[PDB]
Order: C-alpha cells, then sequence, then structure tokens
C-alpha cells in the first residue's frame, strides 16, 4: 500500500483505490495502474520534473529503501496477476529489486522529488508507474 500526497491530490495504484477514492475521483487510467482522488488537506510530496534514471524506492516487504537504476517510462508486457490479466501496461519503468504484491504504492524518488510508485513485480524485478508527465498535479 501507499500513496503520493501532492497539493489537494492523492495518487494511488488504481487496483488498490478505496470507495472514498472512487467517490472523490479526479482521474484514472487502467493501462497505467493509476488513480488520483481529491483531498481536504494539502500534501507535502513534490513531483520530480526530470529524466532521471537513478533513484531510491521504498520496499515494505523489507522495511528498506533501496537505491536503483530504472528504465525510461515505456509500454511493457506484464503477466497476469489477481488485479489485471496479461496485458501491456503503459508509462512503466523497470528496475532490479525485490517486490511482492503488497509493496505496490511504495514511492520511487530522485534528487528532484517523487518519480512514481511501485506497480508491478516478480523474479527480482520491480516496476514503477511514472507520474512525472502529469504536470497538472502541480496546480488547481
Ligand atoms: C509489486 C508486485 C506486484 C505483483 C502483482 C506481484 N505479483 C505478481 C504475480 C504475477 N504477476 C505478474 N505479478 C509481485 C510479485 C510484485
Ligand atoms: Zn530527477
Amino acid at each position: 500500500s501507499g500513496a503520493i500526497y501532492v497539493g489537494n491530490y492523492r495518487v494511488v495504484n488504481r487496483h488498490l483505490a478505496t470507495h472514498n477514492d472512487w467517490a472523490n475521483l479526479v482521474w484514472e487510467d487502467s493501462s497505467r495502474d493509476l488513480l488520483v482522488s481529491s483531498t481536504t488537506a494539502q500534501g507535502c510530496d513534490t513531483i520530480a520534473r526530470c529524466d532521471c534514471q537513478t533513484g531510491v524506492y521504498y520496499c515494505s516487504s523489507r522495511r528498506k529503501h533501496y537505491p536503483v537504476s530504472f528504465s525510461k517510462p515505456s509500454l511493457i508486457f506484464v503477466e497476469a496477476s489477481e488485479y489485471y490479466p496479461a496485458r501491456y501496461q503503459s508509462h512503466l519503468m523497470l528496475a532490479v529489486g525485490h517486490s511482492e504484491p503488497g509493496d505496490c504504492g511504495g514511492i520511487l524518488r530522485c534528487q528532484h522529488g517523487v518519480v512514481g510508485i511501485v506497480s508491478t513485480g516478480g523474479n527480482g524485478l520491480v516496476g514503477f508507474a511514472d507520474v512525472r508527465d502529469l504536470l497538472w498535479l502541480d496546480e488547481e
């Protein structure tokens, strides 16, 4: 589990969104595994606006933050899980790292701010849903 709290927005994995998230929906995209809902309080996370390929992510199944190198956001085939059938997921970045289903929501960050959240995993790989192209998170 985990979310990004920026301005009056809450960014979560779409497959982990709650009824309150759907009842206060701002935007959702199944192909990206992302859902954004509105919040009453303002959040403290800052979104990175950059092309970094090195950063650090939080892995709840190890209670540790790991430094990683990660690929550029791309269209990647992801195998079937309990949340999605086998399909192409867009704006996804991969790194070598430990991940379990419950690690989804962990933040990946670089020197500029939050880059994305854990969304996929298995066999020593971890995939992150990018949020750096969602410029509207910084306003309104
Ligand atoms: C972060 C994360 C997410 C998921 C859903 C998974 N399990 C599975 C099982 C089959 N897939 C394709 N994925 C793992 C290991 C890690
Ligand atoms: Zn950066």
